């Protein structure tokens, strides 16, 4: 069988070919002990990875090896891959071909080094590099549609029509769930709650995950929040302290719609999708208007679909029918398509093998993968 | 039975001998993918033809194998014939005679290679090539008249009398529906609408089909258009943008009457018809004055008959009676006449059979066809 | 005297009649503050225009009011004109005639509104709208030639012969320096350099102007660039980081020769030039084959003339003599030739006066200018 | 001295009396610009005539003032005479007698208005119009012969014996070099080269002048041209494109001998000559059989004399001696012969002087000339 | 006139507008008796404040109501403002507008309650709250630069450029002089010097003020301290005991560069500044590299400027010209900028009026202040 290992910015999701649920979903963390070990009989390990690092975070310093989808340090990243293959899959890569995902429009050295690490360090029999939006489109059981995929680090619109993607219409924006978490950290100081280290960064991430939702409108929702207490909710910290939050419940995800909140110049995801489809040819825009496919955890907020449909309808011409595909299982959808892709017979000749590698050099991946 | 398959410049119209309507009418286009395919499956083809190519046209490049009645790309034309016989009519030509149509004054290699392809690639038992406008007149049940046939690529006047075609009088002008469409594409930029590549050319062709007409008097029509908005009309694109066109409706067809709009020196359709008549002998001119038979979709613009009647009447002698035959089904006359002409018993000896072809080479069609 | 003011897509170039070089050459930018001001002073303005906008770009959003030769933002364009007249040239327009240039086949409402603003907001004594390529041909001191004028937004070919333009042979393509800049941004992410903001677009534009060149051949040059680092050059960002670029030096302008790179379908500028020369009557092609006139900033790449001469010669017949006119000062050509228009006496009857405007409405610009 | 100004259908040949060559030999065309002029600083004229119009033809529409030996555009013809006198011969008209030429059986108003505008617009002291073929005979230095003269617009046979021309046997046919060129244009489309404008008509005339000849036997030459490529020849357009033409080299001339090619009911020029002899009395026929003299550029085709030998010999009685008189300079005959006649003393009693015109009106040329 | 009142974490500085030396500067201390008072007299007061409390610290317990810039105990700090208004400045609140300062990213209730108390308990005519870093930059007489302001409780980097702040680039750390003095306690225990109660906190603060300096590089300085007796210095305690300190001279402020010394995870102030500018736009970073402004008492150490510059040159790229602006009077820099703002004419329109408060509640001071 085959392995699908989505190395997202925040969460690594891994599984075998054909399965409907991932055998692995864990944060992409490398943790190192920031204080001095004093217990010899118990001892310590130089670095902790995955959920193991995620439980004892009170002592560790946490590093994301993936930042905005670009691999920044390869050492901790290969440690994360070693975890995935050995500890959690308990599998030997040498007898299983590996499928990897990646955000569109990324530096070539990135995929270069992933190929080199897979084939030399891990010696995979074959390996492929694919685009996350295409895999999400596969997961939707469709062939025509525009994928708006926003993970932890990257958001991107990729429109595909009758299976032909349009690279000139691909739009990429480096503003995603991690930057939302950072904005939540910056704004939670408004009510006197201070979080400065990565460990409490994870608390703020959990807060955004459990409490935040996307309002249908901004200004009237601001008025309602400033006029009543019905919108304030309470959350219990790991120490037992209780924090009540109000408008910042929805001001965090709305950064996806007004990047100006975090000082970015580009427009929101609605406007980015609109431009990414306007760059498309006339005859297909219709089919794209009714096939807005969403993927990644950043679009799991309650009511995001209704807000974004309202926005597009406002910018769209009145006659058109805008229909948004928001599957309940979309935060695994990018992974899910990989499971289908690895199970497709007509893809079995698309793997990049060791044989072609050793003759074509590392630059092979760019004349066999889009 | 027999097959009648008008390979017009823009639309292929095909059917069986004897019917009152062609079984399949579809645009003569060949589309090839212009982008890179990312969905791996079993539905993508190297090239798409016919209406199926017309529907996905946003993502294909469209080539017309027929230009000004001259067949330019033989491979694609062969593909279009394969589509017509095997998919639309679902017939095996090897057991059916075929009637083909051709514009007058054409390169001899064109019909020689048509004959070669029919006799070798498709193994047609016998095939005839007929002048299109002669067939259109046979449709109207006459033996006398001047046929002014304007298809998509070529316009031509042939005056005939008692079944005797007069070779010294045929007038051929390479100014027809495609050039009108291109002129509309050039002049639509006046109102800010841009249509640059092959996909939207079909859209402009559709606007020309649904909204254009020929003015009775051009200058007063400009006065009306620049004085009020009663002639401005709105059309919706596939993407919902609503375009308003004013004079643009009638400036496109008048290119048939003032070729100088597109830079052509040859005179208009009316004067071309008048010259095609005045090149004839005198004692028959009268019968041609009252039997102006029009055909081809380029002649379905509302008011073409009345305007061209005014023009010829102006050029004609005063005591002469000018009458024009404008069948509501004229854009199919070229086909329907063939359905008649292929059914006449007096034809059954006019077919060019295989046996004579194998002994006379490609040159036989020159000494057995007008 | 008379004022000539080329409103190019990227750079506005202005001066008085007779001078051999534009007095004011500055980019066409309106910049607005994207951040909230905290130092309460008297120097902060709602919008900055020209070089003063260029310098402060790190804190402003830059908009071009001109896109692809069609003006989309009217008010900021009025502001840019306010800069040109009052600050750069320091001139009162009320008593100097103004010469304005425009790309061919532009929406008629565009020059309609330019004329309206000139005759109402600035009340110019008179103004003429000339076609840019004609003025550039003036600069060459000729009367016959095919001008390929490519600025920041528009690439257009005009053939003229003994000074008569052939309107049916005009060719226009909305792909120019701006689109090359955008492509350069899209492909600089290949090496890990990310440029997303409007100010950073300007930096990529400077990169393009400094380190890009046109390759004589493309495949062999790719082989060379992938074989050695001799083509890789270094450049410093305004913040001092050093970037090394290899093949991306010559992949950026090759879009002018393979628009399929950027997703457009229309052919490259060499094939567009060939089609433009082909649409003309036969007896003149020879003269145009040896009078290929280049203008605009888009054609200052080293070696563009040699490559495009190679291309035309490959398409052109063997006997024909291909000669290219690439003056060193061609960037200002459209300007300097206009200076001749204003200084040539037999033209002071071609101005559109206020007096005839007040009676003929804003439509007068149409029947006195090509 | 006197002026000989042969106003042929296509080529005007003018000069002084007594010279052996015409000083001015230029095409009789008027060209008008068919496009809009944009070069304000170049010396455009309303119309170009003569070789200057010949050069700029690629941008001009060409009108021939003379069709079939009859001036249809009189204003253009006065323009052509103005160029002849003031620009080519650079001679003051009022102080020089002028000798004009005319084909027989030409409508009387033609010569009437010729004389009128010579005596009123140009104030010529005296002129003379003569039958062109009579002057052609005078060139040959004979008093006997049947002159066949075929110019650009008219072919005609006149028999003259001892200086007595016999009007009742004079034959005229309106089939000449112009219709030859038109038929050449019609038949060049068989190989796929299309010439439609007046400019390309001139190119086709040049191909006619360079590559056509008269075949001794038609069907033998058809067999030779259909069996081998020995007869094909290649010609180069002003653009550098190359045509290859085979049998069309000898089909274009022979419509002289088989007018049914272009649909004329009249017999060939050989049969017309034989009829012109046969309508003559018996006693003189022999002298005309051996004295068939040719003139006019339409008779410059190689092999015309031998072919006329063969055909007339086939028609004429066997015991009669037949002889072609084809001087190498016969295409100047109509001019040079006049130079002799205008210098003969016996002429200066036969000029139509101004004085007798002022009393006899335009009709004087009728009773003082043949 | 207007009052400028900086409530720093450790030192309160209050004065009038326009002055150059603070009329009042004193520790923000509230002291309460900790023992039983046995003498019956008129001098024993419930609670002591400011300098006079700093004198009686022996029998007092001291409380800072400002901890990390956020106000905790409102009653004692209200007493503090009362003492500043009445005993220090000897003025009445009701007839003098007041300007207050606040660290960036500070909770909502802090400044709402500050404005509340000012406008109701003290009845100030008008109040304003501004950002300390901005006023410190005002002190430098500049309009562009990144301020690093480190007081007793809060350090923060705020980059601004031509009066426009970049809120996404503001960096705040709760590590300042108070934490430094606590660290100095924690490390003085090695040499047997013990300081536990709040009274000796002032002693150790005086020690830190009088003795510590920033080493150019930490490690060679540590080797020097462990190798020789050149550096240790003697301080005279209030009780007469003398202490000699060595490496603890430069270990105390090194915490600002390596917060891991006090268990914090964040990077040092050098890396904090470099990141804070890296968040800003590219086109501006160079300007900020030359305009590093240090302010507050925490950057008064000898040698801090050289070490900070050295570190930044290590992190910053090579060519950059890095300049640190360290005015000798920076301890009051944050104050004096207010003395400008309160006196600046353009600012007299920015105050929050009592009239506007009585309608908008506490929420007014937020939509008109940054
Ligand atoms: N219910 C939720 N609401 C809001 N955000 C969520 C939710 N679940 C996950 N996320 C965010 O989505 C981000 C991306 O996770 P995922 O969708 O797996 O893509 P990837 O891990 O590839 O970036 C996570 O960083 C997380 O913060
Ligand atoms: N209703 C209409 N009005 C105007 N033009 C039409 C109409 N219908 C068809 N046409 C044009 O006529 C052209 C030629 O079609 P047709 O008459 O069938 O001749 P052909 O044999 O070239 O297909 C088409 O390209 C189409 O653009
Ligand atoms: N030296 C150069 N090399 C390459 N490109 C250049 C150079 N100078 C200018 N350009 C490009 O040419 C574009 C247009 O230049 P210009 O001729 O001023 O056109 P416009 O008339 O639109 O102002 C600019 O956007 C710039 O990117
Ligand atoms: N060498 C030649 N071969 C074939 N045709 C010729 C040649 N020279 C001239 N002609 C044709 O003869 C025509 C008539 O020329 P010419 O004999 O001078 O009579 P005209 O007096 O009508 O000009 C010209 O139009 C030209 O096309
Ligand atoms: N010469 C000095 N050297 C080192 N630290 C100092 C010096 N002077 C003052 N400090 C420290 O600076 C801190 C902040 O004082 P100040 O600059 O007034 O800011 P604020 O009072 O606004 O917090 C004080 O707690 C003090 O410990």
């Amino acid at each position: 069988t085959a392995l699908v290992c989505d190395n997202g910015s925040g969460l690594v999701k891994a599984g075998f070919a054909g399965d409907d649920a991932p055998r692995a979903v864990f944060p992409s963390i490398v943790g190192r002990p920031r204080h001095q070990g004093v217990m010899v009989g118990m001892g310590q390990k130089d670095s902790y990875v995955g959920d193991e690092a995620q439980s004892k975070r009170g002592i560790l310093t946490l590093k994301y090896p993936i930042e905005h989808g670009i691999i920044t340090n390869w050492d901790d990243m290969e440690k994360i891959w070693h975890h995935t293959f050995y500890n959690e899959l308990r599998v030997a890569p040498e007898e299983h071909p590996v499928l990897l995902t990646e955000a569109p429009l990324n530096p070539k050295a990135n995929r270069e080094k992933m190929t080199q690490i897979m084939f030399e360090t891990f010696n995979v029999p074959a390996m492929y590099v694919a685009i996350q939006a295409v895999l999400s489109l596969y997961a939707s059981g469709r062939t025509t549609g525009i994928v708006l995929d926003a993970g932890d680090g990257v958001t991107h619109n990729v429109p595909v029509y009758e299976g032909y993607a349009l690279p000139h219409a691909i739009m990429r924006l480096d503003l995603a769930g991690r930057d939302l978490t950072d904005y939540l950290m910056k704004i939670l100081t408004e009510r006197g709650y201070s979080f400065v280290t990565t460990a409490e960064r994870e608390i703020v991430r959990d807060i955004k995950e459990k409490l935040c939702y996307v309002a249908l409108d901004f200004e009237n929702e601001m008025a309602t929040a400033a006029s009543s207490s019905s919108l304030e909710k309470s959350y219990e910290l790991p120490d037992g302290q209780v924090i009540t939050i109000g408008n910042e419940r929805f001001r965090c995800p709305e950064t996806l719609f007004q990047p100006s909140f975090i000082g970015m110049e580009s427009a929101g995801i609605h406007e980015t999708t609109y431009n990414g489809i306007m760059k498309c040819d006339i005859d297909i825009r219709k089919d794209l208007y009714a096939n807005n496919v969403l993927s990644g955890g950043t679009t799991m907020y309650p009511g995001i679909g209704d807000r974004m449909q309202k926005e597009i309808t406002a910018l769209a011409p009145s006659t058109m029918k805008i229909k948004m595909i928001a599957p309940p299982e979309r935060k695994y959808s990018v992974w899910i398509g990989g499971s289908i892709l690895a199970s497709l017979s007509t893809f079995q000749q698309m793997w990049i093998s060791k044989d072609e590698y050793e003759e074509a050099g590392p630059s092979i991946v760019h004349r066999k993968c889009f």
